[PDB]
């Protein structure tokens, strides 16, 4: 809209290019206003969308990414977030970063604690990955971009990356289902665990029915008794009966506790998938060892 978008934002000064993602060019910029540090995720090309842009500013947590502003004319919109120094993705990617339990438990409390808040003012992320969870000079951890490039944008060029959403997809979403709820996010954070406990993708599928493949014969097929009415899913298909690999064979360092975690965030039946709330009950974050202070979480150099 013209009358809902500032046309121009001059506060704003171009640093230096970050990098292409599927939706937008992203750069660095300084706020003259404030002299702080922004990243604007530039995008090309609607009430829903803008509605998606204001709800998003409106939010406040510490784990939750700032987005802090929104201007541009007419064939392009920039949106203006917290500058972040790095995220999961390259933390995960890094051989010369070791990863403890602490740091582990540290990640994942952060990451739970900013969906407990989406989920809790009704809001699913739906495009939660290692990449999307941002990590700041003093090792706070964000949920951000919310696939408002994707939502309203059209596609980008130049974006020569691997498109990697669907190892995070649930089955649900996979085979079709048009209603969903808050296990759409919990299942992703279960395979964020799973890549920062093995440091490589839990089931990296190179398409649906080959995702659906890799969660059966790892996690099990399952019945409709852990799954009731899955066989009415709209793109249900029947696959070779699989008996999956034991929690404690895939996660070989793993206590009890974190066992229990990621068995809850990964159940078939999305009403009974762990709640964000649920998992921060749980006996593996009240357990020793305790997570690790932002100030001692690993940075890539
Ligand atoms: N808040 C931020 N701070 C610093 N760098 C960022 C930030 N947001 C994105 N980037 C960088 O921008 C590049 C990729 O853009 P990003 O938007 O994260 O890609 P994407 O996941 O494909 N989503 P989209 O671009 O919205 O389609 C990477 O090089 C990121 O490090
Ligand atoms: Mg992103």
């Amino acid at each position: 809209m013209a009358l809902d978008v500032k046309s121009r934002a001059k506060r704003y000064e171009k640093l230096d290019f970050l990098g292409e993602g599927q939706f937008a060019t992203v750069y660095k910029a300084r706020d003259k206003n404030t002299n702080q540090i922004v990243a604007i995720k530039k995008i090309k090309l609607n009430r829903t969308a803008l509605r998606e842009i204001k709800l998003l500013q409106e939010l406040s947590h510490p784990n939750i990414i700032g987005l802090l502003d929104a201007f541009g004319h007419k064939s392009n919109i920039s949106l203006v977030f917290d500058f972040m120094e790095t995220d999961l993705e390259v933390i995960i990617k890094d051989n010369s970063l070791v990863l403890t339990p602490s740091h582990i438990k540290a990640y994942m409390l952060m990451t739970l604690q900013g969906l407990e808040y989406l989920h809790q003012h009704w809001i699913l992320h739906r495009d939660l990955k290692p990449n999307n969870l941002l990590l700041d000079e003093n090792g706070v951890l964000k949920l951000a971009d919310f696939g408002l490039a994707k939502s309203f944008g059209d596609p980008n060029r130049a974006y020569e990356h691997q498109v990697v959403t669907r190892w995070y997809r649930a089955p649900e979403l996979l085979f079709g289902a048009r209603m969903y709820g808050v296990g759409v996010d919990m299942w992703a954070v279960g395979c964020i665990l799973a890549e920062l406990l093995l440091r490589v993708p839990f089931l990296p599928g190179d398409s649906d029915l080959d995702q659906l493949t890799r969660i059966f014969e790892t996690l099990g097929t399952p019945t409709e008794e852990q799954w009731p009415d899955m066989c009415s899913l709209p793109d249900y298909v029947t696959f070779k009966s699989f008996p999956g690999i034991p929690l404690h064979h895939i996660f070989s360092a793993a206590g009890d506790d974190l066992l229990d975690l990621i068995q809850g965030l990964f159940l078939f039946n999305p009403c009974a998938r762990i709640t964000a709330t649920q998992a921060l009950k749980m006996k593996y974050f009240s357990n020793r060892p305790g997570p690790t202070p932002g100030c001692q979480l690993p940075r890539p150099n």
